[PDB]
């Protein structure tokens, strides 16, 4: 906890941050639709894919937030969606992947996004959000407090980010407005102010805009550690190739990632992006986790 260049192992870069520092404040990468990694299908992969690696691949190169869709089964089980497109990856499937790294790794935690992707099927016995917190946020593993959660308290943990409304259990950080496909600004807890910029279908110049002037307010308010900023760089419009979100994301991810090697900033925010790999240039997760040097 004391050299910047422990920031450069990125199966244990939260280790030399400060136990104090709230995670809010904290630049931490992530990914957009996490479970597609599977699609092997043609017609599916330019549509719905957006990741090319598993979870534990994307988590030993520094992913920290994770985006899970999903839907409840006949088989009262949460399996992961994408529209009415069943990935073959599960709920349980995440959280053993995420175990096993905890363990591995114990000086850092991870960001669960938990959204209901699709009607629940008819044969289900139980809601949602019930099914959920009854077979599995009680798992010791999740954290259970709220309110402006510090690092120190997040370690070994998963921290759950609330993109459902039924909940009943507390822990977390709870379920806010989010109106769809946007850039707005509300409240979390009691404690806590949320910009986020969720911009998908829309035109790539708007993007690409979107993503700086979010990211750009994000380094003149470097201090406000109660401000949350999620920040998501991924783009969907209309598939069939050349329109896909692969063909996307290799020009907004080395494009955003020289942004921020430029600017050199305090702070980034939560950055969600789609193909987290080694192919492009600069490396956006990379140029974000090294933007972390002034809380060391």
């Amino acid at each position: 906890a004391s050299s910047v260049n422990e920031l450069e192992n990125w199966s244990k870069w939260m280790q030399p941050i400060p136990d104090s520092i709230p995670l809010a404040r904290i630049s931490i990468p992530g990914t957009h639709d996490s479970g597609t990694f599977k699609l092997q299908n043609p017609i599916k992969q330019v549509w719905g894919m957006t990741q090319e690696y598993d979870f534990r691949y994307q988590m030993d190169h520094g992913a920290r937030i994770f985006d899970i869709r999903g839907r409840l089964t006949d088989d009262n089980t949460i399996v992961l969606h994408h529209g009415p497109l069943y990935l073959y990856v599960t709920l349980h499937e995440f959280i053993n992947e995420a175990k096993q790294f905890l363990k591995d790794n114990p000086s850092e935690t991870i960001i669960m996004s938990l959204k209901k992707e699709y009607e629940d099927m008819k044969g289900a016995e139980d809601s949602f959000s019930s099914t959920f917190e009854k077979k599995y946020f009680v798992d010791p593993i999740f954290l259970k407090t709220e309110g402006n959660i510090k690092l120190g308290d997040a370690r070994g943990k998963i921290v759950l980010l609330k993109r459902y409304s039924g909940s009943n259990e507390p822990g977390g950080y709870n379920n806010f407005y989010w109106p769809d496909n946007e850039t707005f600004t509300t409240t979390v807890n009691q404690n806590a102010n949320v910009t986020v910029q969720e911009k998908y279908k829309v035109s790539y110049d708007e993007k690409v805009k979107s993503i700086k002037d979010t990211m750009d307010e994000t380094m003149n308010n470097s201090e406000d550690l109660n401000h949350l900023y999620i920040n998501f760089t991924s783009l969907s419009s209309g598939g069939t190739a050349w329109n896909s979100p692969y063909y996307y994301a290799s020009y907004i991810n080395p494009e955003i990632a020289n942004y921020i090697k430029q600017k050199n900033p305090a702070r980034v925010g939560w950055v969600i992006q789609d193909y987290i790999n080694e192919k492009w240039s600069p490396l956006l997760y990379q140029e974000v986790i090294r933007a972390n040097k002034s809380l060391i």
